[PDB]
Parts: C-alpha cells; structure tokens; sequence
C-alpha cells in the first residue's frame, strides 16, 4: 500500500467512497452550501482515480489527514466564514488535524429539517434521485458532527429502499411515512447512544467502561474465554476512546481491525457471528455490534465454587482485584444474558465491597459465607417493576398507560414543566410498548436499553434549568444508581397547588379536527394540569373526572353547533369537577 487513498478507493468503491467524503467534509464545513461539497467531492475523487491507476502519481503517497488538511485549507471563503478555524492551516498536521476536531461545533445554528409532502419527496427521488439523496445526507451530516460516517452512511440506504419501495405505491404516504418514523426514532437513538457513551466514558473513566464492556460482552460470547473477553474489553475501550475524541480515520481503522480480528477468531468467541463475518467491509463491525447472545454452555458450573465456597478468594483477590472482579462479572454475566448490565455491576459493586470487608477480618471465609444472599435483593428489585409495569399496560393500551404514568411523576415531582412531563411520560410509554411485547428473559436488557437515553435526555434538560434538587440528586448519582434513584422519588407533600386558571381547562371545537397525535397531547396536558391543581386527588377521583370529559368531548364533537356543546357543557364540566374534589 504505497498510496492510502487508492487502498481506500479498493476496499470501499466508488459509490461508498464518495458518499464518504461527501460526509466527511460536510462534519467539518458545515456552513458551506451542498454545491460547493459536492465540487469537492468530485475533486477527490478524480484524485483518488489518479492513484488507483498509478499509485507513483504526485501527493498519492501523501497520507489521509494531511491530503484532507490540504485540501480543507484550500476552500478560499475559510477566513471569513469560519475565522478561527482558518488559523489551523498555520500548524503542521500533527496538530493542525488537532486543531481542526477543536473547531467542530458540536450542535451549531441551523433550521430544524422539515420533512416535505410525500409527493413532493417522491417526484424528486424520481427526477434525480442521487442529488435527492445527497442534499440529504449533507443536510444531516452537518448538523451531526460527531455520527460515525458509515453508520450513516447505513442509515441512508434504508432511506433509499424505503422510496424505492413506497414511492410505487398506490398510497405512497400510507407506505412512506411509517417507514420515515422508524427510521428517525432509529437514528435519534443510535446518536444518543453514542453521545452517551462517550460522556459515560469521560465522567466515570476507563474503569468502569471496562467492567460495562466486560458484562456486556460476557453475556453476549458466553463460549469465549475470559482472557480473550478481556482482550476483546481493552481493544473496544481503545475504540471508543478514539471514535469519542472525533478522529474519523482513527476511528475507522481501529474498527476495521477490531472486526478482522474477531472474525477469524470467530470459532473462539462466538458462533452466531458467521454472516456478520461475510459481509463487506462497511458492514462487518456494525453487524458485529448488533450480534445476537450467543448460547452459553450447557456444561457451567456454580459460581459459588470458585467465589465463595473456595478458600484462598482473598489471596486471588489481593493479588489482582480488578482481575479477579473482572472474571466474576465474567462468570456472572455470561450465565445471565437476562440481566440488565447495570444489574450486574451492582452485583460486582456489591461482592466488592464484601471482600473488602471480608479479607480484612479474622475468619475471611465465613464472613462472605452469605453474599450470594445479599444479591437477592437488587435482582429482585428490577425484576418486580418489570412484572408490576408490563401487567398495568397490558390492561391499559399505550395511551392510558402513558396516562397513568402521567399521574404517577406529575404527583412525584410537581415542580417540572408540564410539557416535559407530558415527553418524558409519552416516550416511557413506548418503552413499555416496545420492551412488554419480549419473553421475561430480554425484558430487562431491552428497559435498560431505551431508559438509558431517556434518563439522560431528561437529565441535561433539567441541568440547563434545574427544579428540584432529588431530580438533580438522581442525576449526579452513579450511573449504576440513576435509575433505582428515580425509582425512589416519592409523592412531593411539600407542593402547594397551583392556582386555578379557568382558561386551562378550556377546551374548543377544534380538538375535534386534530389528529389523534394532537388530540392526545392536549389532553394529557390539561391531566398533568389537572394533578398540580390538586394533587391530593385520588386515582378514584381522577378516574371519574377523566370519564366525564371523554363523554365530554365525544358528545361535543359529535353535536350540532359544535362550539357550543364546548362552552356550555364545559362550564358545567368545571364547575362540577371542581366540586367533586
Ligand atoms: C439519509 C438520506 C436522506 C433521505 C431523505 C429522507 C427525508 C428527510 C426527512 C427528514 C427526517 C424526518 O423529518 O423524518
Ligand atoms: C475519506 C475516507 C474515509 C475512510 C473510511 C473507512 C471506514 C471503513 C469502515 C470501518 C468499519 O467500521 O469497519
Ligand atoms: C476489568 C475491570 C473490572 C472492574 C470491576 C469493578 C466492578 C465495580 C462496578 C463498576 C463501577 C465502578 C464505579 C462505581 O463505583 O459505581
Ligand atoms: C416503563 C417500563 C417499565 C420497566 C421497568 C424498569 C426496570 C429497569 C431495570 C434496569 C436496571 O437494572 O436498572
Ligand atoms: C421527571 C420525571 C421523573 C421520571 C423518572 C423515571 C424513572 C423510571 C423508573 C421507573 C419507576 O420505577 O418509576
Ligand atoms: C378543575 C378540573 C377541570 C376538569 C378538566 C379535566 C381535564 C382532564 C383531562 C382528561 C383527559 C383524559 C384523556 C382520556 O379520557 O382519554
Ligand atoms: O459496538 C461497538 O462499537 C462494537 C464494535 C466492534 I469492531 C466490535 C464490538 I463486540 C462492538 O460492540
């Protein structure tokens, strides 16, 4: 490999190649216009088909970042556009790459994308679908910096099908847009995953990534050995580390490597890991990632014998104690694909606080006899919110259970802005929607899953504008406690009432034309409205108010004169609801 860009242009193509780099400059130029990309790109790629031809043509030694560097600094409007950035090209590569990461605004000020009409996407995807499809790309690119490229790159394909497909149909928006839906909600949970994980790494170290890395991956390679998961730990805390800074090429090659390496390990550490092995370049590491739990053997025996039962565990311990933690989450972990990881650090966390205790007193082995007991507990403790949760929403569909919640935080913590209480209960919701539908065996990693990103996007909103401190308690804790915190907030007695406002539970006729989304919405935001006015109210009491009003509005929009069944007939519904409590 004499010239990087003509192996890159190999392993890639053309096509992925280009939609790339396309990318690439779009996550760093993010306020230059599509037309002056896309000038670039062909620029790079005339370049790149130079050295693929001859890999002895000028600059086709030169490397990656600097052929970049170059070439970012060649855009003339630099200065004036981004300034401070312009004063990278002062620098030689070694920092000038460095000083360019620095410069990437992390969520700059661009106008929210509005989706068009599914016509309007439609005609265009057939007139020139690849410039549809570009703009696009450069469109989220810039305004996602720090999204891996190929992982996006991912994301676009599945576009691309769904308007290949739908866009044929008979009902073009009945076909598209559920499919543009899932998509969205994918790539805002795929990016606040990463966003997490790189803060997750930052606040609490390279430790405690380790140990998450070594519970979650035991569970999924049960057959793997523990030195070959720890070998696997270390190769992943370096990934992320590298991805996490913002270096792309850095980034990419430590993945490519990684995934090689897993592969031909393959009989060593997994067998469902087969196709993920086969596929192309681009998609062997996201396949990896998204690989099913392996079976974990037949043939295990008690943990209890090597951690427990067995003298000498203080002499094991002493001589190497993250080792030694590190193989009992290993050996708890791979027995438990149906636990939480946080689950399983809160066992670790808590086996060694005992030996910590334990090995320092006079006999060690009968003082962390019962610590196995001492599990019991915290596994139960998850296990019963899962029944106790997914049993309410089996009665009560989605909605009513969104409702039910509603209540249930509004009342805990009365001081949060309505209309975050209404997102926060909503999204909550679908986790139960999305995480009751599985077997009691992947509930819980499936909960962990979606709370995870929920309980930090609620987390920096409230650390932007704080209210109470218990949510900021629960937001500051260890990120093994966060959610048993949240957990054990309790009713606010100390809330006092907001005043009455006539005009709050006000309701008109259009409730009526809007769509079941808005409807909802307004609704749930007058029920929230509802239990900060009297938050004494019982379930009792609630539930019949809610009754009345959905009589209400059905028998208001459904009346001759509609705007006034909503004006008469709501007076009385105030004033006799008022009364009732
Ligand atoms: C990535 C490829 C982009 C394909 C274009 C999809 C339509 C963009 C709509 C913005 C997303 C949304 O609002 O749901
Ligand atoms: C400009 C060239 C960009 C280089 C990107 C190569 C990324 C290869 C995929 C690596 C992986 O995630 O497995
Ligand atoms: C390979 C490293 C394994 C280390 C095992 C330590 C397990 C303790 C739980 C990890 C969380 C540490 C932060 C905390 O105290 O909450
Ligand atoms: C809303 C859906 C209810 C799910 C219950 C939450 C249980 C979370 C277990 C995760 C953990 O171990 O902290
Ligand atoms: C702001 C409102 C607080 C929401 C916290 C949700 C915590 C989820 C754990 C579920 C539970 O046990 O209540
Ligand atoms: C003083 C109280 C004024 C009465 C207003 C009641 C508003 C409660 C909203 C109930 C909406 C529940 C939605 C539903 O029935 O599906
Ligand atoms: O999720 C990842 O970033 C990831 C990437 C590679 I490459 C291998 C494994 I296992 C992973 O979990």
């Amino acid at each position: 490999h004499k010239s990087e860009v003509a192996h890159r242009f190999k392993d890639l193509g053309e096509e992925n190649f280009k939609a790339l780099v396309l990318i690439a400059f779009a996550q760093y130029l993010q306020q230059c216009p599509f037309e002056d990309h896309v000038k670039l790109v062909n620029e790079v790629t005339e370049f790149a088909k130079t050295c693929v031809a001859d890999e002895s043509a000028e600059n086709c030694d030169k490397s990656l970042h600097t052929l970049f560097g170059d070439k970012l600094c060649t855009v003339a409007t630099l200065r004036e556009t981004y300034g401070e950035m312009a004063d990278c090209c002062a620098k030689q590569e070694p920092e000038r790459n460095e000083c360019f990461l620095q410069h990437k605004d992390d969520n700059p000020n661009l106008p929210r994308l509005v989706r068009p009409e599914v016509d309007v996407m439609c005609t265009a995807f057939h007139d020139n679908e690849e410039t549809f499809l570009k703009k696009y790309l450069y469109e989220i690119a810039r305004r996602h910096p720090y999204f891996y490229a190929p992982e996006l790159l991912f994301f676009a394909k599945r576009y691309k099908a769904a308007f290949t497909e739908c866009c044929q149909a008979a009902d073009k928006a009945a076909c598209l847009l559920p499919k543009l839906d899932e998509l969205r909600d994918e790539g805002k949970a795929s990016s606040a995953k990463q966003r997490l994980k790189c803060a997750s790494l930052q606040k609490f170290g390279e430790r405690a990534f380790k140990a998450w890395a070594v519970a979650r991956l035991s569970q999924r390679f049960p057959k793997a050995e523990f030195a070959e998961v720890s070998k696997l730990v270390t190769d992943l805390t370096k990934v992320h580390t590298e991805c996490c800074h913002g270096d792309l090429l850095e980034c990419a090659d430590d993945r490519a490597d990684l995934a090689k390496y897993i592969c031909e390990n393959q009989d060593s550490i997994s067998s469902k890991l087969k196709e993920c092995c086969e596929k192309p370049l681009l998609e062997k590491s996201h396949c990896i990632a998204e690989v099913e739990n392996d079976e974990m053997p037949a043939d295990l025996p008690s943990l209890a014998a090597d951690f427990v039962e067995s003298k000498d565990v203080c002499k094991n311990y002493a001589e190497a104690k993250d080792v030694f933690l590190g193989m009992f989450l290993y050996e708890y972990a791979r027995r438990h694909p149906d636990y939480s990881v946080v689950l399983l650090l809160r066992l670790a966390k808590t086996y060694e606080t005992t030996l910590e205790k334990c090995c320092a007193a006079a006999d060690p082995h009968e003082c962390y006899a019962k610590v196995f007991d001492e599990f019991k507990p915290l596994v139960e403790e998850p296990q019963n919110l899962i029944k106790q949760n997914c049993e309410l929403f089996e009665q009560l569909g989605e909605y009513k259970f969104q409702n039910a919640l509603l209540v249930r935080y509004t009342k805990k913590v009365p001081q949060v802005s309505t209309p975050t209480l209404v997102e926060v209960s909503r999204n909550l919701g679908k986790v139960g929607s999305k995480c009751c539908k599985h077997p009691e065996a992947k509930r819980m990693p499936c909960a962990e899953d979606y709370l995870s990103v929920v309980l930090n996007q609620l987390c920096v909103l409230h650390e932007k504008t704080p209210v109470s401190d218990r949510v900021t308690k629960c937001c500051t804790e260890s990120l093994v406690n966060r959610r048993p915190c949240f957990s054990a907030l309790e009713v606010d007695e100390t809330y006092v009432p907001k005043e009455f406002n006539a005009e709050t539970f006000t309701f008109h006729a259009d409730i009526c034309t809007l769509s079941e989304k808005e409807r909802q919405i307004k609704k749930q935001t007058a029920l929230v409205e509802l239990v900060k006015h009297k938050p004494k109210a019982t379930k009792e009491q609630l539930k019949a108010v809610m009754d009345d009003f959905a009589a209400f509005v059905e028998k208001c929009c459904k009346a001759d004169d509609k705007e006034t069944c909503f004006a008469e007939e709501g007076k009385k519904l105030v004033a006799a609801s008022q009364a009732a409590l």
